[PDB]
């Protein structure tokens, strides 16, 4: 039941609050790029947009034609809803995750605890077992609170912290076979080699594992749209995919980061004129045992 997975940020803001960047096209480039092929199972995050979402959900639905809908947008389509999910809020959560697999089950959880700006997110987790080969195996997706200059310090962090804990409970109290794997991944917001780093190894209850690739998964240096957005950034590794510590071991789980680009693509707004190579801000991982 091992399985080989990808995880990306997509970055697929509102088209009406962001009308220019280049949602659209990029749903297309992701769909025809080599990272989201010939892998079991693809964790989004950011699938805001519903229409250009929509789009890139479709353009990988031959390869992987089991598919959750977008965490927080309506109740419909879930086996079970929970967490604070709200019909009010202007924003869905922006996760959903497809497989090769026939999906077995999928809940969605609104996370409780938050700010911020992402108050009004149905920001959160997607739950899925999968049906691989006979046997079971669980995969939640997830983005965590986001490192927010008006959050407090200090505030972000803690948001996070009890964000994991929503997590780990979810995994205990589902009471799932410790011979079953369970991939918890996504945009954890937690740099690697920093204190908070072990604070989200135990809230997640996961082990670390081993890497591969690039340096950083959000890299103003390397990275055209991040370069754009924050050119003084320091880059970080945030995103991951991890499994829960007391289930069923990939035999040495790796996460690569990946820095395929797509071929050059522009806006032209309107005003100015600009050209990008990547398919998000953030890289995409990809995890693995070999």
């Amino acid at each position: 039941t091992d399985l080989k997975l990808v995880s990306h940020n997509v970055y697929m803001l509102s088209t009406v609050l962001y009308p220019n960047w280049g949602q659209y096209k990029r749903a297309d480039l992701i769909g025809q790029s080599s990272y989201i092929k010939n892998n079991d199972v693809v964790i989004f995050n950011e699938a805001f947009d519903n229409g250009a979402s929509d789009k890139l959900l479709s353009n990988v639905k031959k390869e992987y034609p089991y598919q959750t809908p977008v965490l927080g947008r309506s109740q419909s389509g879930w086996d079970k809803t929970e967490g604070s999910y709200s019909s009010t809020v202007a924003e869905d959560g922006g996760v959903a995750i497809v497989s090769k697999y026939p999906i077995k089950e999928k809940i969605q959880h609104v996370f409780k605890s938050g700010c911020g700006f992402d108050n009004d997110s149905n920001k959160g987790f997607v739950y899925t077992k999968i049906e691989k080969n006979g046997k079971n195996v669980h995969v939640i997706g997830t983005h965590t609170q986001s490192e927010d200059s008006r959050c407090g310090a200090g505030h972000d962090r803690k948001i996070r912290a009890e964000q994991m804990k929503e997590i780990s409970d979810f995994v205990k109290k589902k009471n799932i076979p410790k011979d079953e794997t369970v991939y918890i991944g996504g945009d954890l917001n937690v740099n690697k080699g920093t204190p908070e780093f072990k604070d989200m190894l135990k809230n997640l209850n996961v082990n670390d594992v081993l890497y591969a690739g690039h340096n950083s998964t959000w890299d103003p240096q390397s990275n055209s749209i991040a370069k754009y957005n924050y050119p003084n950034g320091k880059p970080e590794h945030l995103d991951y995919i991890f499994t829960d510590k007391d289930h069923k071991q990939p035999k040495q789980l790796v996460n690569e980061v990946v820095t395929e680009k797509p071929k050059p693509w522009d806006v032209y707004a309107a005003a100015y004129y600009y050209v990008y190579n990547d398919f998000s801000d953030h890289y995409p991982i990809k995890a693995y045992s070999k």
